[PDB]
């Protein structure tokens, strides 16, 4: 019966107002709840626990009402008002990539890593993963528990809701231009997205890699502990609204079969798994799921030691909102 | 200035009316262009440089009229109507998957094993191999001369017209209804493909592989003549209607760097290289070409000796009626 004073960071946005449905579906234990944003977005409503309550300008408000923070704001006011929030005492979940990479702030996926929570008192802060990662990662923890993981191939079919609202309208936009015979200009995207696939997330790198293939590179090896697993990604935006999938073909360091691994994956919890010639896809089954879902699991024919997976969740939910509320949960259960 | 009498079967589907397109724009030798197809598709007429040319049924044409014979009415039909042409001879060039593995019939890339042509004595069939693995050997043939070829992971993005005018249909139709209220209707695949992403193409295998994954394993092996070269792809339908694009992770025998694997295909005809920020899409560059596209051309961080590449090309074209007319093209020349 123990209840905290929780803000969330980002109220207007997807991810902010997706916390706030989570907070309320999952049921979690809130005293009291402030919504926080820029002053244009100051006094609108949403609805918590029955009761209206207003968003309010950041710069106005009093830190030290709040036990918790959920920031989801973009990584500039995350980078702004982060270390403030930490400075009066105020543990910070970040689902902005700002933190992710700082060498004493932990990255946490809780069906992985949960240990790490217990490092949130070094800055008073937690990053929250990249979308791509969560789900990747949570379907590949039993796999890398029971045999370990060499390297990674990944491509991915990513929504243009992971590029917010201007993304989505693009794609909805672009897409009735085409339908009736005008032509579809574009802002968000450098080329084209309505019936289009660009092999392009953020920006590129010296590499030839992009931020987004990258960060997978990156995030995997902070969150498996581990600078010796490989990861190949290529990261591709697809004309879907929400969900992203991932075709993921994962070279194990002992020899396991698809029938374990299925076995396996059908006991974890957050992992929901279809069978034979079912598989999950972004518009029938990853739409407003919080778990992550896999199909297509079989033995890789072209390696002694592989397997070839499915990997698809909703990336406001598994990928963001979610999984910061299950932070949020493992950190006041065994730190509060 | 030889001429020879073509036949053209299947003439009506997308396929077909695209090989009378390409032996137009390639100037192929032709003395007179037969048309064929069913009894219901018939008296049809369509213009073939500069005269009109009438459907005609098949089941009352004599074959003897004509010297080559390409084909695309579907499998059943080829394994009608094929021996029947043969035995009258005419070679086949057989754009459907009926053929391709038969021993004693050569399945062929004009750009990598043209010399397989010859075989098409064994029964006067030549097979056109599948439009995923054609655009892929195309973009590896000259990094596997270079330095060879072990593994290669690949997981494509497949357009709807794969499937035929069903397909697009399908894909226009759902797309259509959806941006009015209406629900989707299924008629055609496992799943929506309007705003979402398959990674089903034909039947499941009983090793978990798809039939259209297993194409591009055996066609890889038979084509490059090289059963150690290992194949893994998952193949995934995306609602675009034009051009297939293929992410590919190859493992070569002897490590090369990208600026060298760069410069060979930018050198080799029949690719066109994008460099830099710059990469080919469906939409805005594979629609209409006869070549093979690619870039995001980069060394694989995960490997020793890996290069990654992103391949796109039009399945219709260069992935079916393209490379029909270049094997006809090498048939006439060389053995005629």
């Amino acid at each position: 019966s123990q209840q905290f004073n929780v803000a969330i960071f980002g109220a207007t946005g997807a991810v902010g107002e997706t916390m706030l449905e989570v907070l309320q579906e999952r049921e979690f234990p809130v005293d009291e709840l402030f919504l926080l944003a820029s002053e244009r977005s100051e006094g609108k409503t949403y609805r918590f626990n029955g009761k209206t309550v207003r968003v309010q300008n950041v710069e106005e408000f009093d830190w030290s009402q709040v036990h918790i923070a959920l920031f989801s704001a973009g990584g500039e006011l995350s980078a702004k008002w982060a270390p403030i929030a930490a400075e009066a005492g105020v543990v910070v979940i970040d689902n902005t990539s700002h933190f992710r990479y700082d060498y004493d702030i932990p990255l946490v996926v809780p069906e992985v890593n949960p240990e790490a929570i217990a490092e949130f008192r070094n800055r008073n802060i937690i990053a929250n993963p990249n979308c791509s990662t969560i789900q990747m990662l949570v379907a590949l923890k039993p796999i890398y528990d029971a045999v370990g993981i060499e390297r990674i191939n990944v491509t991915t079919y990513q929504s243009v809701s992971g590029a917010g609202k201007a993304g989505i309208d693009e794609l909805a936009g672009q897409t009735a231009k085409l339908l009736n015979g005008y032509p579809a200009e574009t802002n968000t995207f450098s080329q084209q997205i309505a019936f289009n696939c660009i092999p392009q997330i953020d920006q590129f790198m010296d590499n030839g890699y992009t931020k987004e293939e990258m960060k997978m590179v990156w995030e995997t090896q902070k969150i498996f502990n581990d600078p010796s697993i490989m990861v190949n990604p290529t990261c591709v935006r697809v004309p879907v609204f929400y969900g992203h999938a991932e075709a993921v073909h994962v070279e194990t360091r002992a020899p396991i079969d698809a029938e374990q691994v299925m076995d396996m994956l059908e006991q974890t919890d957050g992992i929901e798994l279809f069978r034979g010639a079912d598989f999950p896809t972004q518009v029938r089954d990853a739409g407003g799921k919080d778990h992550v879902l896999v199909g297509r699991v079989r033995n890789d024919i072209s390696h002694h030691s592989g397997i070839n997976l499915w990997v698809v969740a909703d990336n406001v939910r598994k990928g963001a909102a979610t999984n910061a509320v299950q932070i949020a949960e493992l950190l006041v259960r065994d730190y509060f």
